[PDB]
């Protein structure tokens, strides 16, 4: 598809703004996978095109980037979201930077 173009660009992106509304899930185990991670977000996060502004499938370090609708409720629900077990694992996120060092953790 074209999610990789953006997955990229968004890695790099160094608008703040971005980052602010927007950040990688890391509740990705090795039991849970690129599709399940949708389900389970519209699943759990009740995500959809209404409170998604977008929603791209990042598994180079199993993360998942999220734009809710404003940066306030993105932050704000990775805190309360987040910390949670799953998969009998903890499970956790941040954003692309964040996600890069739960992905050492993940690869060592």
């Amino acid at each position: 598809f074209l999610e990789r173009n953006e997955v990229k660009r968004l890695l790099a992106s160094r608008n703040s703004k971005e980052l602010e509304t927007l950040i990688c899930l890391f509740p990705l185990s090795d039991k849970v996978s690129p599709s399940l991670i949708c389900q389970f977000l519209q699943e759990e996060i009740h995500i959809n095109e209404k409170d998604i502004r977008k929603i791209l499938l990042v598994s180079d370090f199993n993360g998942a980037i999220i734009i809710f609708r404003d940066s306030k409720f993105a932050a704000k629900m990775l805190m309360i979201l987040n910390g949670s077990q799953f998969q009998g694992k903890v499970i956790r996120s941040g954003t692309i930077n964040d996600m890069k060092r739960y992905y050492n953790n993940q690869q060592n």
